[PDB]
């Protein structure tokens, strides 16, 4: 009946992982973007969010908040979050690894600049010590083309996004990961990824510092 | 039995422990005391990030604590009875982390910023998270917050309560809802158990246990 709605400002934030699940599910959506803090005040005033934040997303009848609310829902209503319990279980873990390392390049910008360039430098040590290893393992284990199931799941979408936003940081920190390279790849053709890796889609560009400032007038920080 | 590793604290496996018990679930704990305890776990290749929390339960070695918790909220019936409520509770619970992330991580602000990081969370208590949950109680007079039953919401919401009245007495005060829900909750057979002396329930955090922390995590 209605399409989903997703209420942002217009960049990639919080709400990136969202436009990815979304368009690799082949579910068709609309943003209304935010674009001063008086149109925050206004959803706020209006009722729109429970805990005065944003993101939130319109579907099914809710006015979902919680990037984790809105992702596990998503997940669960296209069949991408696992055949069962244990699926989830291993999903979780493996997604909650990426946004652990997805929240340490999202903050980066944010960083006082004398910390900056150490705090860099430590994500990159995680990035081929820690992250790459674990996930290179797991799809070392089954030879499989998919991270759990031998099937697409919410996994590799949030993990091939993380890969892309890893290259933009340093495109040689993936050189030793054969798998994660090929990961990359098949999703990457997957029609409904191909689509929205294309010009013209909702897909967000890096966020610039004009971005960044909008953020600091819109959510007041 | 699960087996929750961890060291000697509340930290980020608390809320499992809430949840297991009040659930009904006897468990096992292995404490790390040391760098070397957490060394030898990682090498022994029980950690998938190198990092606690961890549990083993049916055959698996879960790590992440939203891993472990929604596995153990889904085995014991406690997340909903379809994805409508688990959106309303995982978007209940996330606020609930969000601002439980904020009261973990006090004791490890720089010193000259805690003095402003406390009234912050003061001050997101009053004006922003309990409102929302009383909210939620007001809107449908239910005992619970979701489904008319109990669920993992109600098990995080008032383990916070708890947190909060340990940092401010006063700040429950104006919301009548949540002081009966933490009643309730309180009085089920299997959280009284819990909050009674002896139980695996952990105690604040105090500095001991905080260099403890560093010792052990590097940090
Ligand atoms: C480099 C800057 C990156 C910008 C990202 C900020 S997102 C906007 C922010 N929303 C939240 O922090 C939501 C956190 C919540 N845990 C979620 O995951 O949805 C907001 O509404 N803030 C308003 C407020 O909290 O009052
Ligand atoms: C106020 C004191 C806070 C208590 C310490 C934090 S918990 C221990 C820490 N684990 C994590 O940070 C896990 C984060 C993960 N997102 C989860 O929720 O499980 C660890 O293993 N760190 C070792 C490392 O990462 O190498």
């Amino acid at each position: 009946a209605e399409k989903p709605k997703l209420h942002y400002f217009n960049a990639r934030g919080r709400m990136e992982s969202t436009r990815w699940l979304l368009a690799a599910a082949g579910v068709e959506f609309e943003e209304k973007f935010i674009k001063s803090a008086e149109d925050l005040d206004k959803l706020r005033n209006d009722g729109y969010l429970m805990f005065q934040q944003v993101p939130m997303v319109e579907i099914d009848g809710m006015k979902l908040v919680q990037t984790r609310a809105i992702l596990n829902y998503i997940a669960s209503k296209y069949n991408l979050y696992g055949k069962d319990i244990k699926e989830r279980a291993l999903i979780d873990m493996y997604i909650e690894g990426i946004a652990d390392l997805g929240e340490m390049i999202l903050l980066l910008p944010v960083c006082p600049p004398e910390e900056k360039d150490a705090k860099l430098a430590l994500i990159k040590e995680k990035i081929k010590n820690r992250y790459f290893p674990a996930f290179e393992k797991v799809l070392k284990s089954h030879g499989q083309d998919y991270l759990v199931g031998n099937k697409l799941s919410r996994a590799d979408i949030h993990l091939v996004e993380l890969l892309y936003y890893v290259e933009e940081l340093d495109s040689s920190l993936i050189s030793s990961f054969p798998l994660l390279k090929a990961l990359k790849t098949r999703i990457s053709n997957l029609p409904t990824v191909k689509k929205f890796l294309q010009p013209g889609s909702p897909r967000k560009p890096p966020m610039d510092e004009k971005s960044l400032e909008e953020a600091r007038k819109i959510f007041r920080f």
